[PDB]
C-alpha cells in the first residue's frame, strides 16, 4: 500500500548503435515534481490591459492587451531540449550526428506523496489524500507548449521543480492606431470585449478522464509514435553567388601568396553564360543565372495588425533582426546561484547563410546603364515615404516560387522539440519555434492538480472561498524520449568544426565552490553540406 | 413513345445518418429548363472595346475590352449552392456538421417537349424536331462556371429557369497606360488584335458527341465521382497574438467588473521567454515569438496588367477589401415581386479572423529604440510618392514561408460549389471562388440546342441567314449531389453561434402575399474550431 | 591487346512508338573528345578581386569577386538540348508532341588513344600511359551544369570538342555597399576572407574510385533512371481577363469589319456578378472576381546581398527582365567560320503570357472613387524613394497563395535538360534553368584527366613544380538518352502555330560554302493549351 | 490508316502553320462570316533516288 515504491529514477542516455550508420538514442529523464494547490479552485477570466504604458505615443510595440482563462490546473511539459540531453551526450549528437529523427515519447507520475502543512510548522503525511492528473490524448486542450515562455521542467535532475500554472488565450478584439514622439494628439487605442462567434471556454474536467493518484498509485502514459521529417544537424553555406559552376581563370597567380588574385581573362561583356536580364550584354557573378533563390529578404521589424492586436511578422533566418533571442531562468540555465531577478539571455547566430545583408541590396531601373545615375538607383540609403530612418529595404519582400531555405537548427538547451502544425487548412511550410512539426497528431499535454482538503465548515450555497486545508504534493515525473539518428561521413579533405571544452568555456560546465551550475547555449547545425 | 414519361421530379435531400458519426446528403434539384431558339446558327466572333469611357482619364478600372466567340448552343449549369439545398437544409448542414465532403454527381434531362409558334399566336407541338445535348465528359472545351455571373439554374424548385447561352473568351491583345483625372495627355488606349500563336476556337459540333434527344428519350449522364479535400464548416478567430502560451498573472482582480484587470507581475525588460528581435530585451505580446504567421498583408485594390490588360490582383481573406460582393438577380435570390433591373446585393463578412486590419500595421527601424521618434517609423499615416492616399500597406506584401490561411467558406446560396484546376504545371493553393476545387478532371459541362427546323425555301448558297421556323422547348432537367460530412461534438462548456429564424430575419423565408420569394445570405462557418 | 576497336559510333535519333499514344525517343549523341594535359597537378585555391571596376561608384552589378579551386580534372558534361537533337528532330518533337517525360541516360567512353609530343613537331603513340576517369556516382561533388557557362560538349556530331576544365566555388565572405555616380566617397568595397565553419576542400582522388584506361579498355556509365514529372511543350495564353464566362453581349454586331464592335447591354452599376471589392458596386472585366492569379509581378532588376556578395534576385517567367539571355560560342551555336571573339546572343522570348507588363500597373486608395484624384492612385510613372526612373513597381512583389505559374520551357539548343534539386529543407517551387529537377538523385558527373607521364629527373623534394612528357588524349564519348512524349491531338478547329523552315531562316540550317555551320534557337512551347 | 513520319535530314522541314498572314481565315467574323482556305497536302521533301 503506502510503503512500496513505484517506480525507478532514470536519468541515462542509452546510445544503442546499429549498423547501417543509424542510432537509436534513448534520452531518459526524471525529476520531482512540487506542486502546490491553487490559488483559487474556480475558473477564472482575467483581461491584461497595460495601456499606463501602451498610451503613451511611440510605445506601440508594448502592448499586452489579452484575455485568458486562468485556470485552476498546472502543466508538465518537457518539451525542450535541456530536459532530455546534459552538455556531453548533446556534444555527441552534434559532433557526430547528421541528420536526427524523433521516434517517439512517454511519461510517467510516481512515488506520489502528499502533505499537510500545519501551524512552527509542522508536516503531516495525508495518506488518504490524492492528486489529479489527466492527459489530453486527444489534443482537445489548447496546446500550450511552455518553451516559449521559459517555463519547462528544469534542466538538472538533482535539483526539483515545479509546473507551471496553466492559461489560455481567450478571445478578445482590440485595436491600436500607431502613433510616433511628437504625434499630435492620443491615438485609438480601446478593448472592445469578444465576439460571440469566438468564445471557446475549455475545462480539463468537462474535456479528459482525470485519474486521482493517493499514494501508491501511477499513471503511465503509453508511447506516442510521432512521424515527423528528419532535422538536419549540418548546415548549408553556399549562397547565390556560390551556387554553379565559377568562370574560368586564364590569369593564375603564379606566384602563390595572399595579394595575387586571379584574373578572369575575357572583358565582361564578351563572356558566355547565361543571364536572365534580356536587354543586358554583361555577364558577371551578379547577373549570371542561377538555378533558383536561396533565403528571401522580408519586411524587418513589421509589426501587423488584426482583431487582436498588432504582433511582429515573424522571419524565416538572419544574416540583428531575426535571429531569435532567449531570455531565461535560473532553472533553465542561468547561473543558479545568482541573486538578481534579471534574466540571462542570449541571441543564437545561427551558422546557415540563408539570411539577407539588407546594406547591401539595391534596385535598378530597367535599361541598365551602367554607371547608374542617382535617378536610376534606389539605395539603403534613400529615404522611403520621407523618413530617413527607414529605406526601401524595411518595405521589401521577395519571397517567390524560386525561394529555397531551411528548417531552424535546435537551440540548446530552451529551444522546442515537437510543435503542433496549424489546423489551418492550408499549412506553414515550417514554424519558427521548433525544429520538429507533428503532422497530424502531437503528445498529450499532462495536467496536473492536488485534490481539495476540504475543512469541516464549507457550505457552497456562501458566497466566499471555500476554504482548504493547506496542502502539497511532491511527484517524481520520468520520461523517455528516442531519436534516431545517422552518423556522419568525412566527404571533405579538410576538418570541420567541432564543439569543445577549451580554457575560455572550461568553467560553464562545471559547479563551483558555493555548489551552482549553468549550461551555455550550444550551436547544434556545425558541419557544412552541399546545397548544391 | 411520345405519350409515356421518362422520368420523376424529385427536389428532397436524405440525410443518411451512417457508423461513426458521418451523414451522406443526397441533394436532388429538379427544374423545368427552358430554351428558346438561338438568334443565328452560325458562330460568331465579338469584339468589345468600351474605349469611349476609358479614354476619359480616371476610369481604368472600369476596362471592359474583350473577345469572344458568341455560341449557338446554351449550357445548362448546376454549380451552385442554392440549386441544391433551401435554407432549412443548409440550417441543418452547417448547424450540426463539421466538415463536408463532395461524394458525386448526375445529371438527367427527361420530359422533353419541343413546341413551334405560328402568327395572334397558335402554339403547336412539333414531336418530329430534336433537342441537341452534349456532354462534354472529357473536359475538352473552355470551363465557364456560371456562378461569377449569376447565370445558373434558378434556385427555386417550382419556377422555371433558362439556360445560359454558352461563350468563352478568345485571344486578344490590348494596353492601357493608367492616368489620373488632370493628367496633361491621352494615354495610350489601343486593342493590338489577336496573336495567331494563341488562337482558340473551338466548337461542340467538332469536339464532343451530341445527342439528338426527340420528345420520347431521355439523356442521363453516368456518376462523376470527385475526390477533393474536405470543406470545413468551422471557421479559426487565433490570431498571431492568440496562439501559444499566455504570460503569467501575478496580480489577479479581486472584484467584479471590467475596471479589474489583471497585471503581469514583472517589467517588459525582465520578463522571460523566446522573442526574434535579437537586439532587443522587451518581452511583450508584439514582440514575443510565435509559430508561424495567421493570414497575410496583400496589396490592396491593386491593379495588375498582363497582355490582355488589367486586372485585380485577388487576395485570399478579408477584414471592406478583400470580402465577397455578390449582385444576383431574380432567379437566384432577389424578391421576385421587385421591379427594376437593379440586381440585389450582398457583401459575405466572413467570421474568421484571418484577416488584416491595415491602419493598424507599422514598420520601424532596426535599432528600436522605444518611443519611437517620426523619422524612424512608417506609419499609414505617411505617403508613399508624395500621395497623401496611398499609405505603405496599399503596396505590402508579407506571404511568406510560414504563412497559414484557411480556404474560402461556401457562399449561400450563390457561391460556386466547385472548380476546375488550373492545367499550369504549379497549381495555385487555393481558389477564391469556391471550397472544393476538382484535383485532375471536373464535372462535364452540359451543352443543350434546338436543332435547325428549316422551312422549304431553304437555299445554303444564299447570303442571308437561314429561315427556320420558330421553335422552342421546355426539358426536366433532374440532379444529384451527394456529399458526405463529419457530425459535430460539443467540446467547449459554452454554446457556439448557430443560425436561427428570429423576428427581425423571419418573413424573408416564406412567401409574401402576391407569391413573391426571397433566398437571404446564410453564413457558413458558425462553430469556432481551434487552430492550436 | 592494342588494335582492338573497342566501341561504335552511333548519333542516330529513333523514334519509337508505343501503345496508347506515346513516343519513346531515342537520343544517341557520339563525340571525339581532345584533353590535354594539366596546366599543373596541385589543386589551386585562387581568389579573384576585381576591385579596378567595381571601385568605381555605380559599378556594383559588375561584382565579380568570388574564390574558387581550379581543379586538374576536366568535366565531360552532356547536359544540352543541342548535344542530343539536331534541328530537324527537335522541329518533330515540338511540332508532334505535347508532353515530354525524361525516362534514362547512360555514358561511355571509349577507342582512347594517348599521344606524347617531341620537338618541327613529331607525335608518337603513349602505348602504356593511361587516361583517369571518374564517376561521381553519390553526387559527393557539387553539381556543376556547364550549360550556365555555355562549356558542354558541342552540338555538331562531325567537329572534335574538348571538355570543360573543373572548378568549384569556395567560400567567401564580402561586403559591397552600393553607390550611385558622384556618391561622396569610395563605398566599403572589401574581401573579408573565409569563414571556417564553411570551409569545403574535395579533391577526386579521395571522393571516388578513379578508373585507368590505357588504350584498349572503356568504362560504361551504366543507365540512371531520372523520375522527373513531366515538362509541357505547350503554352498557356490565357491571362486572368481571359478566365470564366464572358459577359453576355445583347448588342451583336450586325456587320463585317474591325470597327464594327459589340456591346455589352447592362450599365456596369446594374450589372450582375460577383467582386472581391465589398465597398464597389460596380462589376466590370478587371474588377469580377476570377478563379486564381495566373503569373505574378516581381521586383524587376533587384538586386540582392548575401554574405558572399550582391547577386540578381532571379524571376519565374518574363513578359525585357525575366527572359533569359544566351552567350554561345562556336562549339554552341555561332557561326563557326566567323573570326573575333564576340559570342552570339539571343533572347529566348517565350510564348506563354505568364509575365506582367509593369507600365500598366496601378493601386488606388480603398474608397475606389471612380474619377481617381492624383492623391488617391499610385501609378507606374510617379516617383518613390525621390528618384524619378525607380517607381513603386520595381518594389513590388504580387506573389500570393493564389499565383499560378508554368515551369521554365526548354531552350534549344542551349538550355539545360536537367538539374539537381536543392539540399535545403524547404525546395523550391521550380528552376529558372532546367526544365526537369531530379528529385532526389541527378546523374553522376564525369571527371577525366590523363595521368602524369613523369620523366626521370623527378623529385618531390624539389621546390619547383614537377616534369612531365608532353601528352594528350583523344577519346570518343558516346551517351544514349530516352525520352518518352506524348502525340499531340487536334482538338480546335483552327491550326497551330508550327515550327518551320522558310525563305528567311533557309541558309541557318545547312552548311556554307567553306563548312560554316550554325544552330539557331528554336522556340519549344508552340502549341496552345487552356487552363481553365 | 496512315504513317508517322521521321526526321532523316539534319534540317527542319516545311510545315503548315498558322501567321499573322493567314489568321482569320480560319476564326469567324463578327456576323458568323466563315472560310475555308487551300492547304497544300505535300509538305515534306522525299528522296527520289
Amino acid at each position: 500500500g503506502v510503503g512500496i515504491s513505484t517506480g525507478t529514477f532514470n536519468n541515462q542516455t542509452e546510445f544503442k548503435f546499429l549498423e547501417n550508420g543509424w542510432v537509436e538514442i534513448t534520452a531518459n529523464s526524471s525529476r520531482l515534481v512540487h506542486l502546490n494547490m491553487p490559488e483559487s479552485e474556480n475558473y477564472r477570466r482575467v483581461v491584461v490591459n497595460n495601456m499606463d504604458k501602451t498610451a503613451v505615443n511611440g510605445n506601440m510595440a508594448l502592448d499586452d492587451i489579452h484575455a485568458q482563462i486562468v485556470t485552476p490546473w498546472s502543466l508538465v511539459d518537457a518539451n525542450a531540449w535541456g530536459v532530455w540531453f546534459n552538455p556531453g551526450d548533446w556534444q555527441l549528437i552534434v559532433n557526430t550526428m547528421s541528420e536526427l529523427h524523433l521516434v517517439s515519447f512517454e511519461q510517467e507520475i510516481f512515488n506520489v506523496v502528499l502533505k499537510t502543512v500545519s501551524e512552527t510548522k509542522v508536516y503531516n503525511n495525508d495518506l488518504t489524500a490524492s492528486l489529479m492528473v489527466a492527459l489530453d490524448s486527444n489534443n482537445t486542450m489548447p496546446f500550450t507548449p511552455a518553451a516559449m515562455r521559459s517555463e519547462t521542467l528544469g534542466f538538472y535532475p538533482w535539483k526539483p521543480t515545479i509546473p507551471t500554472p496553466w492559461r489560455y488565450y481567450f478571445q478578445w478584439d482590440r485595436t491600436l492606431i500607431p502613433s510616433h514622439t511628437g504625434t499630435s494628439g492620443t491615438p485609438t487605442n480601446i478593448y472592445h470585449g469578444t465576439d460571440p462567434d469566438d468564445v471557446q471556454f475549455y475545462t480539463i474536467e468537462n474535456s479528459v478522464p482525470v485519474h486521482l493518484l493517493r499514494t501508491g498509485d501511477e499513471f503511465a502514459t503509453g508511447t506516442f509514435f510521432f512521424d515527423c521529417k528528419p532535422c538536419r544537424l549540418t548546415h548549408t553555406w553556399q549562397t547565390n553567388r556560390a551556387l554553379g559552376l565559377p568562370p574560368f581563370l586564364n590569369s593564375l597567380p603564379q606566384s602563390e601568396g595572399a595579394t595575387n588574385f586571379g584574373d578572369i581573362g575575357v572583358q565582361q561583356d564578351k563572356r558566355r553564360g547565361v543571364t536572365q536580364m534580356g536587354n543586358t550584354n554583361y555577364i558577371t557573378e551578379a547577373t549570371i543565372m542561377r538555378p533558383a533563390e536561396v533565403g528571401y529578404s522580408a519586411p524587418y521589424y513589421s509589426f501587423e495588425a488584426s482583431t487582436q492586436g498588432p504582433f511582429k511578422t515573424p522571419i524565416a533566418a538572419g544574416r540583428a533582426d531575426g535571429n531569435p533571442r532567449y531570455a531565461f531562468g535560473r532553472q533553465h540555465g542561468q547561473k543558479t546561484t545568482t541573486t538578481g531577478e534579471t534574466p540571462e539571455r542570449f541571441t543564437y547566430i545561427a551558422h546557415q547563410d540563408t539570411g539577407r545583408y539588407p546594406e547591401g541590396d539595391w534596385i535598378q531601373n530597367i535599361n541598365f546603364n551602367l554607371p547608374v545615375t542617382n535617378d536610376n538607383v534606389l539605395l539603403p540609403t534613400d529615404p522611403i515615404g520621407g523618413k530617413t530612418g527607414i529605406n526601401y529595404t524595411n518595405i521589401f519582400n521577395t519571397y517567390g516560387p524560386l525561394t529555397a531555405l531551411n528548417n531552424v537548427p535546435p537551440v540548446y538547451p530552451n529551444g522546442q522539440i515537437w510543435d503542433k502544425e496549424f489546423d489551418t487548412d492550408l499549412k506553414p511550410r515550417l514554424h519558427v519555434n521548433a525544429p520538429f512539426v507533428c503532422q497530424n497528431n502531437c503528445p498529450g499535454q499532462l495536467f496536473v492538480k492536488v485534490a481539495p482538503n476540504l475543512t469541516n465548515e464549507y457550505d457552497p450555497d456562501a458566497s466566499a472561498n471555500m476554504s482548504r486545508i493547506v496542502t502539497y504534493s511532491d511527484f517524481w515525473w520520468k520520461g523517455k524520449l528516442v531519436f534516431k539518428a545517422k552518423l556522419r561521413a568525412s566527404h571533405t579533405w579538410n576538418p570541420i568544426q567541432q564543439m569543445s571544452i577549451n580554457v575560455d568555456n572550461q568553467f560553464n560546465y562545471v559547479p563551483s565552490n558555493i555548489g551552482g551550475m549553468k549550461i551555455v547555449y550550444e550551436k547544434s547545425q556545425l558541419a557544412p553540406r552541399k546545397l548544391y
